[PDB]
């Protein structure tokens, strides 16, 4: 019987930003999403976050996450940022005065945390049966976080801010993850205690360690190996880190299950791409959103997809795009430009220099060369010549060849098997089968260039 | 006189892979290929290659490698892949049964493995006298690899495997190179005694070890300091780690012989691309296969060529090109597509939005703007004005002007110094000197906003 | 009272170059203009640079930096390249006889140099009273350094070049600067000494410390804990690393004030570019030159800017552009080139394919389409229609319409509130609110694929 508590009502002075802290994105979802992703998994009786300045974000909580995660999760209001400490306080107002339960504490800017992560903490807590225990980590550059004092016996005896104490000595490399387990009784008793006499002034966490240990209570201090999984971010510089270590990670996963990512330094992908067995990805290339890649594909170098189904066996060649469909085997860019709505059938093609929009595209279809094609659907083994532009329903049939430069005026249908000259301005629909034309003749002028260019060129009409 | 193996017979499951691992490729060969030409180099009197499923690359080795390395090259068949010791077995075959010389044994999967490496390990093997020598390194992260057991007075005792033995001792870090020389009569006698009854129940290489340490023969391990040249790939994690650092010492090679590239981390050059003194390669760069760039060029960001020649003093940035040549002095890019057959002379500029496909194009000619260039030959200082289409052998001569958006319906011949409207579809060969036009009269309908679109822009022709 | 040498004279051999070494750049600066900054701003009173071959370089300095610096700049020269300890003597002329403040010597080869490890050496060099101070670091790889060797109490006995002595032993991984403090008559006095007996057969400037050391002087060693700060540049290889380096250090700074730079591996900022808060850099993105970009951009994937003004709340996305201008809230990209000149106003927006060169745009102005305009001015509020070319000064009015597919013949004026339809050649000026027309009508040609294609699209017109 667990409630667990998610900080997030801190300022986040140090991400220079007007953007909450907690909403700051990672591979595809917000710290926040992130964290309570993992605590969902966990599946606790009760789970409570407690906000701040509380609705640029009250509305994603529930509104977005409870709902999508299936469970209930209760917002806690601080008014003003007191301290962690304090935010604790707050949260356990959204508890009945006789609650009975373990709590789990942590923070909204910790997105690495997983649910193993919490549920070995909850194990180890009820194992030694501790009043607190809390998640500890080591690392090379130790800086803002609260350091772990240890007795002469390694008995964790107090945690220490970087603003305060541990003078000289800050060179202490075991740190505090800002994760725990309490009794609920103990938490209450050593919350009442705390006083804001401190560096930053205000009601910190930390300093229940060495409060419960003076009332001789069982501190349990518990090492976290893998550093990333605790680590927090206080400022941009620690996001675009942990982001980059949750990349490899998610990068890896998908070189294990048969996917060639040739440079994976350079590939970028959100948690939620599937990609599949024997798929090749090349330099330069975000795969982001919900995109989905089948097996056997090409994804080119400099390539960004957000929100894009891609099947088998297709190709994807620096190419910029969003919300759209890629049928099997089609082959698309390079330099090619997708807007949402964009469906093209397999064995399609979109070339070098295409942009497509909220547009159908028929199995065999093909748009090699310099064309723009919106709000219009095109049936399949047709073909549109280079350097032709759609304009606004306009529908093209099957087995069409339309020819270099045309023009369609939306909207305006073109039967099946019909013909278009090059340069033709099409306004009107074309039959099955007819040649649309509207080009006049080429007319020769002799000798031009001598008479109304007198230099270059005029040699050699010589 | 010595008999190289090549160890290619396994089946790579961890690969997760429907192409055979050894065929996996980095830095523009496959394993295989870096394999056979290290051995090549060495020049040893008997090459054999042990496959497995045989046809899928039979025909690469010897009919692609053995005519290019121009020395034969044997392939033995192993039918079931029983181990690593029943591998060699079945090499071994390949050879006379009164064969006397050294046996060098090398796995398909150690990709960095050079000429030099193997010849000190030859040397040391005949300066020793060994019965066995076998190269090791030590390495930070040892999973998967077999570690060296080494007696009280550092003597080698045995190969222990990964999935064996070393229960929690795991944590050696001395590692088994999987390279190694034999005497022949120590490697035949050794392999008859091997049995199956291990973690993977196979017949492995290295135990042979521990049996020829049995009877008191010389057992001498020979450590590789860059780990590098012995590291293995059994997964597409180690395969994508191992073609980056190749990479990192092909582009090092290449800063050290006079060319700057300002990121080595996002500069990928295939092993046989040439680059010549003072040329500048900016981020984001792949050049590929036979590439080859003179000197004192600019390859800008974001350019991918595979087989392309670029003469000196050139500029391509940005662009994306293959089997083609692009002269002295050239500028291509940005946002440029090359297909195979295209020849650019000397001082040539193909610009922003431009495709060109089998096509040639003469000294100081211009093609900058939103065009398609298809079959077609152009000569010298001619201008191929912007939003134009080669529509498929076109032949245009030197000094030619064409007017931008004109349509060249192949096949046509626009001669020396003849010129082109803007807006013409030409379908008949041009003379030299001649003007030649399609687009009809400008013609202005006063006030036709105001009656037609009564809002907007209606003010102010207002 | 101090002067300052920066030693520039030598022949840079290892960077394989036509282009004198310290001339090489890195974030937007030549390593001599990174020197000469840091010394600039310590402002001493006399400051020297000592060149060989003089010409190509004698301009850069003065003739750009001591104007911009606006202090004075003065050059000695070294006919032949003799040594370090030659290269002083010859800096040593350019002051008086009578000489009296203390002398600094720096490398025109050491580019991440600052003011402030400049004046902690000036206040060492005093505080201790010391006949040389010289700097020194500790470092991983020392190869091609000077080693500090120590007395058994720590004490400089000497430096030792890495061509020379310290046979095995080079082991050694504290290095020398190349960055001194010295009295002016020890400095007299011992160069005065220098022999050139040596393994590279040079006068070295190393020596100075041994010999003052002889004559029981004091020689004071300084340490540099931040080891880039001191690193050297020798080849392009150290180059590219120190460059990179310097690289990290200007995108955190960047990251701690406000901005997200979601790679900071594949994004390059030269030293200069200023970023307001709440900007996103997508990967793969080089900021360069005098570029500025205001607060709410997003800097989109794979986008090159050199010198570019972006306003407040703008997007720029794949977008390779220099000397150009870019409104508040408007959007470009992607797949679009700006050549200098191009000024786009507040909420106007250039689209994929498109090119723009020495042309003005309005506020609330939009290209969105494959289209090149060049050396044009256009309002307010108007729209270019897809596919269309500013053939070349263009004037286009406010609210103007244009149709896909027009060819602008310069110079031609275009009326407020105008129109133009889809396939115009627009030669003559275009009265505020007509439309201007000239493609001939369409005609269809019934079953003319039964009667001259035979097949294919044949069916189905059936
Ligand atoms: C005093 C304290 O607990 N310090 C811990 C905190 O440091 P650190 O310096 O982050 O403390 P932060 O300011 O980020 O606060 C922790 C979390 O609590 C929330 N918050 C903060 C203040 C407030 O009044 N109300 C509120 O809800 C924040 O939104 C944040 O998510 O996390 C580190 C690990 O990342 C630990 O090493 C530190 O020991
Ligand atoms: C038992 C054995 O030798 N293990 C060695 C092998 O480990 P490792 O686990 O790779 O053994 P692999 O499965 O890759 O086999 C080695 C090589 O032998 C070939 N092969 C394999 C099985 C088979 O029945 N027939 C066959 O020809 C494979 O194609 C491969 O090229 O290489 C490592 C270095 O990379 C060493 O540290 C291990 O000590
Ligand atoms: C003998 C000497 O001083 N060696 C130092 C030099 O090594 P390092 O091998 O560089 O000596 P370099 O050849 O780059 O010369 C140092 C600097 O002096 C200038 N120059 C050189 C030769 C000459 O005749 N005239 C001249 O003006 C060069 O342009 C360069 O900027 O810098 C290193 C740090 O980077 C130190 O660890 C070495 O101890
Ligand atoms: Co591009
Ligand atoms: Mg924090
Ligand atoms: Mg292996
Ligand atoms: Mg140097």
């Amino acid at each position: 019987d667990t409630a667990v508590l998610v900080l997030a009502a801190g300022p986040g002075t140090r991400m220079r930003s007007d953007t909450p802290k907690v909403l700051h994105t990672l591979a595809g979802r917000s710290m926040l999403s992130h964290v309570l992703h993992a605590i969902a998994k966990l599946a606790p009786q009760r789970l409570i976050v407690v906000l701040g300045h509380d609705h640029q974000r009250i509305a994603p909580l529930v509104g977005e996450l409870a709902d999508t995660l299936g469970r209930t999760i209760d917002v806690a209001l601080q008014d003003r940022p007191l301290g962690t400490g304090h935010a604790v306080l707050c949260g356990l107002s959204a508890l009945p005065d006789d609650y009975a339960g373990n709590v789990v504490v942590t923070s909204g800017d910790t997105p690495l945390l997983d649910a193993d992560t919490l549920a070995d903490l909850i194990a180890t807590h009820r194992a030694v049966s501790a009043a607190v225990t809390v998640l500890t980590t080591t690392l090379d550059d130790p800086f803002g976080y609260g350091r772990i004092l240890r007795t002469q016996d390694h008995e964790v005896m107090a945690i220490v801010e970087q603003t305060d104490a541990t003078p000289s000595q800050r060179e202490i490399r075991e740190v505090n993850a800002g994760v725990y387990a309490f009794d609920i009784a103990a938490l209450r008793s050593a919350l009442s205690r705390l006083s804001s006499n401190n560096a930053q002034q205000e009601l910190y966490l930390t300093d229940v360690i060495a409060i419960l240990r003076s009332d001789g209570q069982t501190v349990h201090a518990s090492h976290v190996d893998d550093s990333a999984l605790v680590a927090g971010v206080n400022n941009r510089v620690q996001l675009a880190e942990l982001a980059s270590e949750l990349n490899r990670r998610v990068v890896a996963a998908h070189q294990l299950a048969g996917v060639t990512v040739v440079d994976p330094a350079t590939t970028w992908i959100d948690v939620d791409v599937t990609i599949g067995r024997d798929t090749v990805i090349h330099p330069g290339t975000q795969l982001l959103g919900r995109t989905q890649i089948g097996g056997r594909c090409v994804v080119g170098p400099d390539t960004t997809l957000t929100d894009v189904a891609v099947g088998d066996g297709a190709s994807v060649v620096r190419t910029h795009g969003s919300s759209s469909s890629i049928g099997d085997g089609a082959a698309v860019g390079p330099f090619t430009y997708l807007r949402p709505g964009t469906a093209l059938g397999a064995d399609g093609k979109l070339g070098a220099f295409v942009e497509v929009k909220n547009s159908t595209i028929g199995t065999g279809t093909k748009v090699p060369h310099l064309t723009y094609v919106g709000d219009a659907d095109i049936g399949e083994y047709s073909n549109i010549g280079a350097s032709s532009v759609f304009v606004n329903r306009t529908t093209v049939g099957s087995h069409v060849r339309t020819g270099s430069d045309t023009m369609f005026v939306a909207p305006v249908t073109i039967g099946d098997g019909a013909y278009t000259g090059a340069g033709t301005v099409v306004r009107e629909d074309v039959p099955p089968g007819a040649l649309a034309v509207s080009a006049g003749p080429q007319r020769n002028i002799e000798n031009w260039v001598q008479r109304k260019r007198p230099g270059s060129p005029a040699a050699q009409a010589s």
